[PDB]
């Protein structure tokens, strides 16, 4: 069914825990700032050559699903990795794990990938909901993609 991306993104820190993005930078995370009824303002952060880069972005809520009552996606203008749309298509029962379809365009090159994102700092001995990670693993096998985790406990 459909999970409110506006609720998932209303968390202090959302980390990219696993991704099929090719060669992803380390320590990818979003930090919420504020939301209106129709858009969220947030800081998208990652590390490049030891430097923390922070982009102040606006995600405009929209609908991938048919019934158009629950926001499940955002449009993004000017994102530095070329991501123009993100579709939240699954969230765990405990609301800590979310699966994303990511649509990107840079330099006459248009790509898609998928993420497991975690609504908080992952722990040492607390695994994510099994259906969440397994559904992602099913996709990774189906498209024969390579998956990587941008996260380490050393991430600021």
């Amino acid at each position: 069914e459909v999970y409110p991306i506006d609720q998932f993104m209303n968390n202090t820190e959302i980390w990219v825990f696993n991704t099929t993005q090719p060669d992803p930078p380390n320590c990818k995370k979003d930090k919420s700032k504020s939301m209106t009824q129709t858009a969220t303002s947030f800081v998208r952060s990652h590390v490049k050559n030891g430097n923390i880069i922070e982009e102040n972005l606006v995600g405009n809520f929209t609908y991938f699903n048919d019934k158009e009552k629950v926001y499940d996606g955002i449009y993004i203008s000017g994102e530095s990795s070329g991501v123009y749309a993100e579709h939240l298509y699954y969230v765990s029962e405990d609301k800590k794990c979310g699966l994303f379809q990511v649509f990107a365009h840079v330099n006459d090159k248009t790509t898609i990938w998928r993420d497991v994102r975690v609504s908080g700092r992952p722990e040492e001995g607390v695994p994510l909901e099994l259906n969440c990670t397994k559904e992602f693993d099913e996709y990774v096998k189906l498209v024969n993609a390579t998956s990587k985790s941008p996260y380490t406990s050393e991430c600021q």
